């Protein structure tokens, strides 16, 4: 009669989104400059370590290493207790220039590939019920952290959320099992920490009509958590994909987004799959829907496009590839006019999540198609 | 009636690859001493470097710098021309390296997903299998010296069209291949030779029409290529290493891991699960959601999706799983026989639907008790 389903998310203090939040600093660091700059920015972190490589082609004078240690700071590794110290660590620079065979609105696509899209009405933002509620865990830890009213809190954290779902109904019945891990200064007992993350963390964020008395609270599982991040642990961009996404809802293409400019279609074309889906959930055309497109490397429509609203839509599918076509350009160069994508407001989008989350800066998140898809339906 | 649905691969030259490649050369030369090391290695490469970095728990003494300028050597980064070179670049190593029941529970939440399907002999989705065959075949004429122009690096990717209701594979939409290549040849030549030794001979000539779309080299040129192109990173493909796309993904990477990582070892029994399903004629099409508790050993829940091919019901499907798999994290070890250095070759085409003997968890070896169970 039931089925669980489990997501995850990580706090800006875990080494990959260490790494995804270094990649993108520096990408808006040179879009503040020169808007139009081609940048694949890959970073790794380890003990001590902060190497910066990829290919970079720009008319913007940026200092990598103070962009990268600026950021690692901010995300709160400044002091020596913490092993990594964005004081301590070596930067090293090894950018190349965009290979020359790599390198106006029919301009072909960076690369080939695919990507996915995806929106449901199960929350008030259209994301995944897990994936939503496992962000927002991080995001509270991350708040308490940085105002000092949970002084004791360290930037590493994990939070997992399986949550019951009726097999009939499709709906969340209840959450099943939470789980919160966080890094914390060696002098606060697990005890203590378990009733401040249940009382600041966990409830505040999760809804209450969703927590019963048989969901299980489990909390450092694994014992103290005194030194996390890069600290004895390697980080990657592009190593947390299906957390920065639909947390396992729905398939994923492959391509990272973090350190890469809006040409390269592995960000702006899973961005405007997410608007697109988003859009189609918002104008009640489907309670869920799913996009997967593809390109191919120096052409500009996609080389395929496919919608699939599992049973919801209103209209066919087919129908709603026509409406999309109609109201959509998913041309690279499209893609960048609709979104505005050209300006730094990628920094925020490397943790915490690329969906779902309804800022200024995310413009994929809105939701102003929605009543010309209504309409243009005959609905 | 029909739709689309596209995936892709690359070869063992692409940067991603290399990295995959260098991760999992290490872990099974740690393995071959050490069964029970411990392994977390992540490699970085660009021009003219190869980063090692992670952590490790072994009693193995392998020369970590020889044994990445050797899977950089096999793969063909043989001259400072092409920016990356076995024998030139620089290699460095960073790993925290440390020296150092079955119903052990988990020690995470986890979902795992395993997926297979009667479209391709190896019982995968057919997009990702083409695509792999695609690039394998491209490394195999490279390597033999059929086209000596070639060079490592190479990617595919297949648009194909499927019936709305069947499920069938109609016909192919359109073929993407690009691959690096010696400066000397032109690209009218370049083309001619992928199509008709690479491409007609890899897929079904019946799925080949007069709409079928041949896109090579569509930027005009790629001399360039490997690291100094496109750096390359461990766990950047891992979509090209399951399933192109037909099947959800949890989230981990696979190479440089040891089989202690649910990560990889869950992801392996899923697919084994899956593929024994459909080989035992039970399904034409099954993808597998797996659940974990921390402290439970044993899987907390099992659904089988067959998508309305199951010749018996879901809740069978799941009580024969039960009986004849051991989902347990370290059962999965023993089930699979996990413990050996088998890992290198599955860090290019894919981790799953190539029947090699090292792939245990390709095996179909349950198929005929599954099938007999169910009646
Ligand atoms: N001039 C080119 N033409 C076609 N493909 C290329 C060219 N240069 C690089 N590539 C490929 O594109 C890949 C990017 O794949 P990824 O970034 O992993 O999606 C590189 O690793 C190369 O295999
Ligand atoms: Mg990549």
């Amino acid at each position: 009669s039931e089925y669980l389903f489990t997501s995850e998310s990580v706090s800006e203090g875990h080494p990959d989104k260490v790494a995804d939040q270094v990649s993108d600093a520096i990408l808006d660091a040179i879009l503040a400059q020169d808007p139009k700059a081609r940048v694949a920015a890959e970073t790794l972190v380890n003990t001590g370590l902060c190497v910066l490589a990829g290919e970079i082609t720009t008319t913007a004078q940026v200092d990598y290493i103070k962009v990268a240690r600026e950021t690692i700071k901010r995300i709160g590794y400044n002091s020596s207790e913490l092993g990594f110290d964005a004081n301590g660590c070596a930067v090293g620079v090894y950018y190349d220039q965009q290979s020359p065979d790599i390198a106006d609105l029919n301009q072909g696509a960076g690369d080939q590939g695919l990507m996915f899209g995806y929106a449901c009405d199960e929350t008030p933002t259209l994301m995944p019920f897990a994936i939503y509620y496992s962000h927002r865990l991080m995001q509270r830890q991350s708040e308490l952290r940085k105002d000092g009213r949970l002084p004791w809190l360290r930037p590493d954290a994990k939070a997992q959320l399986t949550v019951v779902y009726d097999s009939e109904t499709g709906k969340v019945k209840r959450i099943d099992t939470v789980v919160l891990s966080t890094q914390h200064d060696p002098a606060i007992s697990q005890e203590e920490l378990s009733k401040a993350v249940i009382e600041q963390i966990i409830k505040p964020v999760l809804p209450p009509e969703l927590l019963t008395d048989e969901t299980k609270y489990l909390i450092n599982p694994t014992g103290r958590f005194v030194i996390g991040g890069p600290q004895g642990d390697c980080g990657l961009t592009g190593r947390k994909i299906i957390v920065d996404t639909y947390g396992g809802a729905a398939p994923h293409g492959g391509g990272a987004f973090s350190g890469k400019d809006p040409s390269k279609v592995d960000r702006s074309a899973a961005y405007a799959c997410r608007y697109v889906a988003k859009n189609i959930v918002a104008a009640g055309l489907a309670t869920q829907c799913q996009i997967q497109v593809s390109y191919a490397i120096g052409v500009a429509e996609p080389t395929s496009i496919s919608i699939d609203t599992f049973g919801t839509g209103k209209i066919s599918e087919e129908k709603l590839i026509a409406l999309v076509c109609e109201h959509f350009d998913l041309r690279p160069k499209g893609i960048v006019q609709m979104l505005d994508l050209l300006r730094p407001i990628y920094g925020k989008s490397a943790a915490y999540g690329h969906f779902g989350r309804e800022e200024p800066e995310f413009t994929w998140e809105r939701t102003d198609k929605a009543a010309s898809l209504k309409a243009a339906a005959g609905l």
